[PDB]
């Protein structure tokens, strides 16, 4: 995938406008942190940017690694409802560094779970019904896209869909081809390790039950073993969560369809949740 093209007249970005702040995390592999940037979009201002960086040294592996998902996501291009790549800095004599988006309020599931008292089915900053219709219609939005570019994304989860201002929500995109979260997998994928873009509608069903729980934990006081898995397969799915429409509980169901080819498409996800939105709206 390093042998997709970097084209730096377009992406590469100078390191003397980038000013480092606040890490926002760390592992094994990079370093995530917050940054203002001068000038990303070309207009004369500060941007607060989000840059990951590599570690203090060298690996070859966890260079590719950080230079191919440079690759894919300039590959990939934008959509609304994914973070997008705004820069990189690759040439020598500094580290490398890819720049992409900031989502100021972090992950969705730890925010909606902060909203569990603030919350009113219709009607000060609270959530309501349209809110999260609306979250779960943009995430949908942003899977029919990665869809449309053949992407399938190995971890569709509320933790992994940020939230930035205006209420626009944006995967943060894990994203691999055709490929080959127990709680999250779908029994395709459990019992033969492979990954298609319907096995991620699964996935989404298990996010939709995030979202309309407020941020719980699925399958609540249930072991993941060899059970769990023999239940799934058999067609035992949760109960509604505690804060769900019948139609919105309808389509998770839909979603955990045990035949992939039978649950909706993300496009007809993003139909579907338009017209809840309409009819909430
Ligand atoms: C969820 O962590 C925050 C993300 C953000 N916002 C943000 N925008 C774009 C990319 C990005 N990457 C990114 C950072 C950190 C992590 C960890 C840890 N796992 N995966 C991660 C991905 N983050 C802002 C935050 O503060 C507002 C956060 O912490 C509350």
């Amino acid at each position: 995938c390093e042998r997709l093209p970097y084209d730096a007249s377009k992406w590469e970005f100078p390191r003397d406008r980038l000013n480092l702040g606040k890490p926002l995390g760390r592992g094994a592999f990079g370093q995530v942190i917050e940054a203002d940037a001068f000038g990303i979009d070309k207009t004369a201002t500060c941007r607060t940017v989000a840059v990951k960086m590599l570690k203090e040294g060298a690996t070859h592996s966890e260079h590719r690694a950080l230079m191919s998902e440079l690759k894919i996501l300039i590959h990939i291009g934008h959509h609304l409802n994914v973070v997008n790549l705004l820069g990189a800095c690759t040439k020598p004599g500094g580290p490398l560094m890819v720049i992409v988006e900031f989502c100021k309020f972090g992950n969705l599931s730890t925010y909606l779970r902060s909203k569990r008292n603030e919350f009113v089915p219709y009607k000060k900053d609270f959530l309501t019904l349209e809110h999260l219709i609306c979250y779960s219609f943009q995430v949908a939005k942003g899977m029919e896209f990665l869809a449309s570019r053949k992407c399938i994304h190995r971890d569709l989860a509320a933790r992994n869909i940020l939230l930035s201002e205006k209420n626009v929500v944006k995967i943060c995109d894990l994203a691999r081809d055709i490929y080959k979260p127990l709680k999250w997998m779908a029994p395709e994928t459990i019992f033969d390790r492979v990954y298609t873009i319907q096995s991620d509608v699964w996935s989404f069903g298990v996010l939709l039950w995030e979202i309309f729980s407020l941020g719980a934990s699925p399958y609540p006081g249930v072991k993941i073993d060899e059970e769990f898995c023999r239940r799934l397969k058999e067609g035992t799915r949760m109960r509604a969560p505690d804060y769900t429409t019948p139609e919105m509980y309808q389509t998770m169901l839909d979603c955990w369809h045990g035949e992939p080819s039978q649950r909706p498409t993300f496009s007809e996800l993003v139909e579907h949740l338009g017209n809840l939105l309409q009819a909430n709206a």
